């Protein structure tokens, strides 16, 4: 079979089992960067305020069209650069470099001048420079009367929202194209260290056979966006919890699974809450080297990118859920087998706030340096609270709750085990009273191991924290004192034997 356990027909998604938004609005928890009293389906958000108003200071994004920018204007020096004929792929890096003096010497333009003059045909560099490229800068230099509003800074133990348009992060998105943003390039800065890259500078470096598919994505982003700019909103918030639940008393039965090896979250989760396995810098190397799941869907979604701009790094108990970007590209692969495929037509419903109906939450598992690290309690806790905060919806009905489509959580590069994450992600979706959909992308005998787990557990109405114990057990009895890397018994073998007996 190449799915099993509930039918996915049976799962709840968005907007059909969403309740009425309340009126979009502004607030102390809520920074809203259009005009409410006038966003209508199908046309463009008008910007709130009218005429740019400017903050420069530690709370708030530092907009490269301040006048605080500088001794001279960057603004004006960054027009002056980038209002120039580009025709040979050494013309765009000079012009970045002119504003970007400090690191003339530490930045590589080699993907970039290899995309331009050695992977694209002629027809489709003279495109890139005739068309795509000026029409970037146009939005590019158009910022000050696109994003009028200053941006808060989502740092860490904030909850706050942020509501912009989508025409609003192309014109920030091209500027970190054009490596734009002040104070965020230096290796040793203190201010913004604790916040992720966004100027895209490590995109244009090395030759991985990686960047041109990367700038393939990107390009097909900002050719769709400059050509006609996107209607709708985006919705970025931080969250973070401090009540966790007392797992080894929760009595909370699990809720309903359907995991398969085929499918993807982005295609076959429409409308489900989609987990984004991060790194605690949202995004992770998307516009550096790194190429796997984060990656690709920063990628084929670009607008998520732009949480870099505003998102410090989470901690242990926060996460970030972003609602409304949309899909531009369609791929094939996966990290060294990735290609850009083709433009993609997102057809998502848009919701009343004119955000299409798609729900990414960002949980970075932890990296573990030893396999048997990640039995410890607390590491395990520190999982569970992880997925808690990015599933849990707190003023949310559960019959609103869409399932979390999701898969191995944490378990590439991070040295996470895909049946312990699994089983982690089952208890964590029960306890926000959510159902799970899970992927595991080719590997049959994993979907068949969960199954066989989550229906064994359930039909012995077995607790989250009848559940959370066993992993305490199997800790104490094969991990805590286990000698060799491996333990002497696996965890769902052991599950099992525990139950039974
Ligand atoms: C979203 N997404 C995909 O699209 C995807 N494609 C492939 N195929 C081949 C690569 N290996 C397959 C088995 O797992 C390890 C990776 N793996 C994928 N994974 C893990 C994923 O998360
Ligand atoms: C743009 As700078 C000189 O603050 O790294």
């Amino acid at each position: 079979k190449k799915w099993l356990g509930t039918p996915i027909e049976e799962m709840r998604r968005m907007p059909r089992c969403g309740i009425r938004l309340p009126l979009l609005r502004p607030s102390a928890n809520h920074t809203v960067t259009i005009r409410v009293d006038l966003l209508r389906a199908g046309e463009v958000p008008k910007p709130f305020p009218t005429h740019y108003k400017d903050l420069w200071d530690n709370k708030h994004v530092k907009m490269p069209c301040s006048e605080q920018n500088l001794a001279g204007s960057r603004w004006e020096l960054i027009q002056t650069a980038l209002l120039n004929k580009f025709t040979r792929p050494q013309n765009l890096k000079d012009a970045i470099l002119k504003y970007n003096v400090a690191y003339s010497k530490k930045w590589d333009f080699t993907a970039l001048i290899d995309f331009w003059d050695k992977v694209l045909e002629e027809a489709e560099a003279q495109h890139l420079y005739q068309s795509i490229l000026p029409d970037m800068v146009k939005i590019a230099l158009c910022l000050p009367n696109i994003c009028t509003q200053p941006i808060p800074l989502l740092a860490a133990a904030m909850n706050h929202s942020i509501t912009m348009s989508q025409e609003q992060i192309a014109s920030l998105l091209a500027n970190a194209f054009f490596c734009t943003f002040p104070r965020r390039n230096a290796k040793m800065k203190s201010e913004y260290s604790s916040y992720p890259d966004i100027n895209f500078n490590r995109l244009f470096e090395g030759r991985s056979s990686r960047k041109p598919e990367k700038l393939k994505t990107l390009f097909c982003y900002f050719r769709r966006v400059t050509a006609a700019a996107p209607t709708g909103l985006v919705t970025f918030t931080r969250q973070s919890l401090e009540d966790f639940p007392e797992w080894e008393r929760c009595e909370k039965p699990l809720t309903r699974l359907h995991v398969t090896y085929e499918g993807t979250i982005e295609e076959n989760g429409q409308g489900m809450l989609q987990v984004d396995f991060a790194n605690r810098f949202v995004g992770g190397g998307v516009t550096s080297a790194g190429l796997v799941q984060e990656e690709i869907r920063f990628l084929i979604n670009p607008e998520l990118i732009i949480s870099r701009l505003f998102t410090e790094v989470l901690d242990h108990n926060e996460c970030l859920i972003i609602t409304g970007t949309e899909q531009y590209s369609e791929y094939t692969g996966y990290a060294e087998t990735y290609r850009w495929s083709r433009s993609h037509e997102d057809g998502s419903e848009r919701d009343d706030w004119q955000r299409r109906c798609t729900e990414i939450v960002a949980i970075d598992a932890l990296h573990f340096r030893r396999y048997l690290d990640q039995f410890v309690p607390e590491k395990m806790r520190r999982e569970l609270n992880k997925a808690y905060c990015g599933f849990l919806r707190p003023g949310v009905s559960s019959e609103n709750l869409s399932a979390v489509a999701t898969g191995n959580w944490g378990c590439g590069a991070f040295g996470g085990d895909a049946r312990l994450k699994a089983l982690i992600q089952i208890l964590a979706a029960a306890a926000a009273e959510r159902d799970v959909v899970y992927f595991t992308f080719g590997d049959s005998e994993l979907m068949r191991d969960i199954y066989s787990m989550h229906i064994f557990l359930t039909e012995r109405k077995l607790t989250v924290g009848d559940v959370y114990k066993l992993l305490l057990r199997y800790y104490n009895e094969e991990c805590r004192n286990c000698s060799t890397p491996g333990p002497d018994i696996k965890l769902y073998p052991f599950i099992y034997h525990a139950v039974e007996s």
